[PDB]
DNA sequence: TCAGGTAAGCAGTCCGCG
DNA sequence: GCGGACTGCTTAC
């Protein structure tokens, strides 16, 4: 089989590589790699190396990597560009693996782990590491085994051996409910003493050294704790055994106030699952506890225990150990669903980077382009210093706040990447500039045609049409991968709606799930078989359909993020190909495209209605338009439609057969106008929105830019079994909005769009009646807390102190001596509650770490001094007043005199 | 901690305002 | 009270 690398590090003049050989085996080698960099040479030296601009360069092959980095510095102080790959381990992989890598994940050791530490004096600080490590669970992907290291004897308590039998039992039964399917995969190892546990945990680590190391907060807690504790007990060097090359780099001290620790282990790729999740999941969560993410992702219950975690081992050692095991498995379960490890490996190997570099699209693109250019004997330019400068982005139309009954939206496929490819935007394809007319003049096709020769953007930039730039070329490859994955994702989505529909009339039989591939649209045969299936079978098929969609999503949305990040990276000063003339060439072209097509759609729809100057496009943002379909419905009748699906069908047919071809001609003309390389402005119908036929629903509403709600029946060709609310930007969508209030507001909106005003009014009264009885957490606001030290003058609130930062300082002055109180962590999220004046906390709000209950000692005083009135007004009533007034509806009646009375 | 991006809404602070 | 200048935060794209 084909060779592939696992990890690569540069340690002095040595490249340290772990890899898989042609026989499927893991090996390791130290290489004194001889790197090459480049200088511009006179037009006399018959060389085969040229820069991207086509200017000759002489190759300089250094004896070692120290001399190369030295040469770079000497070139700088001489004022001359030193061209080539300055990150030598990237050059090394390029040379060593000069082909498209075909990797085998089965041969990659993926390890998932976590530890436990009992601490009777606050959060067991990883930097200090003064409390014994009393549990470690380590899952090895290759063995498929959960290795459990359990400490029986400690200064903080002598405990009994963990029991797999009790662990397997359900919590209803007094067990711990360790999932049944991993019980036979647990290798349990107990210990008389902390030293012999750590030594054995070092041995096995050498025997089964992780390539990919992950888990939950492993970079921030587990890795620095295991390192530092072995450092405090055995010393250094023995601690360095965690590295296959026995080289670590402690950073780290990030104060104030303060004061944490981060460890780099050379030869291991640390992909903290929390960081994978933040980057690739496309969520923004109110909490990042494993308990909260697991519930969200997997619908599993929280890991409940009695009393503080500082006394859990002592009071229930059994549960302590089970919960440590379960924590490790939850990350595996989250990953089986989300498949971020798979995604990290796909990308890392495609770019030929260290896998942990997939967090950086600048690194990723730098290596993709480097490899692309090297393969053509081209030489990459030196990275340069640039000042951070603002630059313009997208156009967003100002909507008239109103209700909008029937709406069809249209949106461009992969806009910024498509623009890159259409205009041929690249560092080396810059041809020149032209005199820029105001944007409005290009939008209205009245300005002089910019060029008859080059491919233009309305920001004044001209590009060669003839040759293909490296940026278009490489963005195209990844776009085509995204297209394929998105194709699978939408098929699984359509298939999911087929099953949901069938679930309306499930059959009374038994009966097995059909053995189908959910990535492909169901055939008629399969759809007929589906209509005959039981609920049980249908439900299992739905789960599989949704799992397939989710995998499809991860694959597609993160390739979209990658190619979009190339557009953004042209505007980041740390990118080798940073160029604001290219970054704005995209954004400005996008502004023109949107407004150009708004004009063409209005003109077409006016033409077909035989009118003039009516505005049909009601809104647009970046690359999308929203078109009022009222007249289209009202012209044919409304009573002529047998059902909702009949008019959805009608609008679908209209957009496809009438509007899309008009849109197609419009954009083709724009391409000619800008004399672009390739027409790639492909705008397809996205949403079809409206109220249920015969209802009093308002269908949709806008309050302002980036703030609207729509009742959608079809999204990009997915005909839903039940209408879906597409709500953008409103409080329902915000992670700062209380949990209960998100749901309440969504139901307010549902009733507005589907059922109408009386229905809303009925619901409002119900929620206002129940509010005070809801759980304090579910009704608490959420906020990230940055720069706490900046507004800490007391610790009392300083000048212009943010409301939530005030809450945090009010918190800190209540849990002063409390050793068992959780500390707010700079950058993390907090719940925030208003307090009634006169309260004992001495301020108008209290904030505390999100995802946790507030401490026992102060909990009851928060509850008694909570200001429900101010809370209900802030989080529920005020936003709702925004929605309803834009929609021209009331959530409440009158006031006003009577009353009437009954007696 | 160390390197995609901009546009833009709302919560809240502070203060001007006869 | 409301509004404008401003910071902070979180969203749409
Ligand atoms: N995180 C994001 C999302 C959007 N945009 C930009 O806004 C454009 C439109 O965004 P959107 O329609 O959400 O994505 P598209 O890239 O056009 O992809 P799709 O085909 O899914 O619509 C993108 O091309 C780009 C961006 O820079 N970064
Ligand atoms: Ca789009
Ligand atoms: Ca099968
Ligand atoms: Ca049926
Ligand atoms: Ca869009």
């Amino acid at each position: 089989m084909k060779e592939f690398y696992l990890t690569v590090e540069q340690i002095g003049d040595s490249i340290f590589e772990r890899y898989i050989d042609s026989n499927g085996r893991e090996r390791t080698r130290e290489v004194e790699y001889k790197p090459s960099l480049f200088a511009h040479c006179p037009e006399s030296q018959a060389t085969k190396y040229f820069d991207i601009y086509g200017k000759p360069c002489t190759r300089k092959l250094f004896a070692n990597m120290r001399d190369a980095s030295q040469w770079i510095k000497r070139m700088e102080d001489i004022g001359l560009e030193a061209l080539g790959m300055d990150d030598f381990k990237l050059a090394y992989l390029s040379d060593t693996y000069n082909y498209e890598i075909k990797y085998d994940h089965t041969k990659i050791r993926v390890a998932n782990f976590d530890i436990e530490v009992t601490s009777p004096d606050g959060f067991p600080e990883p930097s200090q590491a003064k409390h014994p490590i009393d549990a470690i669970t380590h899952y090895d992907s290759i063995d498929d085994r959960f290795y459990v290291f359990d400490l029986l004897n400690s200064p903080y308590g002598n405990v009994e051996e963990w029991s797999i039998e009790i662990a397997a039992k359900l919590q209803e039964q007094g067990g711990d409910e360790v999932p049944s399917e991993i019980i036979d995969k647990i290798i349990y190892m107990p210990f008389d003493n902390e030293k012999e546990l750590l030594m054995e945990y070092l041995n096995f680590w050498q025997q089964k050294t992780p390539v990919i190391l992950t888990g939950w907060n492993v970079e921030s807690f587990a890795i620095p704790y295991v390192y530092n504790r072995i450092k405090n007990i055995f010393g250094e060097s023995t601690a360095k055994r965690l590295s296959p090359h026995r080289k670590t780099r402690v950073k780290v001290i990030e104060n104030m106030y303060g004061s944490r620790e981060i460890i780099t282990l050379f030869g291991i790729s640390v992909l903290d699952y929390i960081d994978l999740y933040k980057k690739f999941s496309f969520t923004n969560q109110p909490s990042y506890s494993l308990d909260y993410i697991s519930e969200f992702e997997l619908n599993v219950g929280k890991l409940k225990y009695d009393g503080p975690i500082s006394k859990l081992r002592e009071s229930n050692h059994q549960r302590y150990i089970s919960y440590n095991i379960i924590a490790v498995y939850r990350v595996l379960q989250i990953d089986a669903k989300r498949q971020f490890i798979n995604l990290s490996l796909d990308m890392g190997y495609y770019a030929k980077i260290q896998i942990q570099s997939v967090f950086s699209p600048i690194k990723t693109w730098d290596a993709i382009i480097f490899n692309s250019l090297k393969e053509q004997n081209k030489v990459i330019p030196q990275g340069r210093s640039h000042p951070v400068q603002p630059y313009p982005g997208a156009f967003v139309k100002e909507p008239i706040p109103n209700r909008y009954k029937y709406v069809m939206s249209f949106d461009l496929t992969s806009l910024y990447p498509s623009i890159i490819r259409q205009v041929n935007i690249s560092p080396e394809t810059i041809a020149g500039t032209f005199k820029v007319a105001p944007l409005h003049d290009y939008i209205n096709a009245v300005a002089e045609r910019p060029s008859d020769v080059y491919s233009c953007s309305p920001n004044g930039m001209m590009y060669y049409k003839d040759r293909d730039g490296v940026v278009p070329t490489e963005i195209t490859k990844v776009f085509n991968q995204r297209k394929e994955h998105k194709g699978y994702m939408l098929a699984a989505q359509r298939n999911g709606e087929i099953i949901k529909e069938a679930l309306h009339n499930p059959n009374l039989s038994v009966d097995e799930p059909l053995d189908v591939d959910y990535r492909f649209d169901f055939s008629d045969e399969i759809k007929e078989k589906i209509k005959k299936l039981s609920a049980k079978s249908l439900n299992e098929m739905l789960f599989r359909a949704q799992r397939t969609e989710v995998a499809g999503m991860t694959a597609q949305i993160n390739r979209k993020l990658l190619i979009n990040s190339l557009a953004g990276a042209l505007g980041n000063v740390w990118f080798r190909y940073y160029d604001l003339r290219n970054a704005t060439a995209i954004t400005t072209f996008g502004q023109m495209a949107l407004q150009w097509i708004e004009r063409k759609v209005n003109e077409y729809l006016n033409e077909v209605c035989g009118t003039e100057g009516e505005a049909f496009v009601l809104y647009g943002d970046t690359d999308s338009i929203y078109v009022s379909a009222d007249k289209i419905i009202d012209k044919v009748g409304e009573s002529k439609f047998r059902d909702t699906n009949h008019w959805v069908d009608f609008l679908d047919k209209f957009a496809r057969e009438r509007m899309e071809p008009a849109i197609d001609r419009g954009f083709r003309e724009m391409c000619e106008y800008m004399n672009n390389k390739q027409h790639l402005m492909f705008m397809d119908r996205e949403a079809i929105a409206g109220p249920p036929l015969g209802s009093k629903g308002i269908g949709g509403f806008w309050t302002g830019k980036k703030r609207y709600a729509l009742n959608v029946w079809d999204m990009e060709g997915t005909r839903y079994a039940e209408p879906k609310l597409k709500i953008m930007g409103l409080e329902t969508q915000k992670s700062s909005t209380p949990k209960a209030v998100q749901k309440a507001l969504k139901e307010c909106i549902r009733r507005m769009l589907q059922e109408g005003e009386e229905s809303l009014q009925e619901y409002f009264k119900e929620f206002e009646k129940e509010f005070r009885q809801l759980n304090y957490i579910s009704i608490a606001s959420v906020s990230s807390a940055n720069n706490i030290a900046k507004y800490d003058v007391g610790g009392f609130p300083g000048p212009k102190c943010p409301f939530h930062i005030r809450g945090i300082l009010t918190y800190n002055r209540a849990i002063k001596g409390n050793i068992d109180a959780p500390q707010v962590v700079e950058g993390e999220k907090v719940y925030v509650l208003p307090l009634r004046e006169g309260n004992p906390f001495g301020d108008k709000c209290i904030a505390w770490p999100s995802g946790t209950e507030i401490t026992d000692l102060i909990k009851d005083d928060v509850l008694h001094w909570m200001d429900y009135t101010v809370l209900l007004e802030k989080t529920f009533i005020k936003p709702l007043e925004g929605f309803t007034s834009a929609a021209k509806l009331d959530y409440e009646k009158k006031a006003s005199l009577f009353d009437m009375f009954d007696f």
